């Protein structure tokens, strides 16, 4: 079971973090990732944080200023969105997937447990 939160409404150049929060007995089982839909498109990869060595991962729209941290004592995610852009606007997913490997972690087709998403807009 996994809940997002923390969207909302954004000016472009700043800042926000959304986390998603997992059931807890499943927390070192299963990587996790986040995934958008901007309006109109197909839901992308966005970043992945993988259960083997928590090594982190990004896809080349958000890289360098979008960063995935863990709180295992919490058994959250979080997503720290950096210099927002307009072209980030879209609904943010977080998901789990059983497979560690960094391959596996950009395959929206690899995950098997789904949030509910949350909204992010980016003036």
């Amino acid at each position: 079971q996994l809940v997002e939160s923390g969207g909302g409404l954004v000016q472009a150049g700043g800042s926000l973090r959304v986390s998603c929060a997992a059931s807890g007995r499943t927390f070192s089982s299963y990587s996790m990732g986040w995934f958008r839909q901007a309006p109109g498109k197909e839901r992308e990869f966005v970043a992945a944080i993988s259960r083997s060595d928590n090594s982190t991962y990004y896809a080349d729209s958000v890289k360098g200023r979008f960063t995935i941290s863990r709180d295992s004592a919490k058994n959250t995610v979080y997503l720290q969105m950096n210099s927002l852009k307009p072209e980030d606007t879209a609904v943010y997913y977080c998901a789990a997937t059983p497979y560690g490997s960094r391959y596996y972690l950009r395959e929206l087709r690899e995950y098997d447990y789904w949030g509910q998403g949350t909204q992010v807009t980016v003036s």
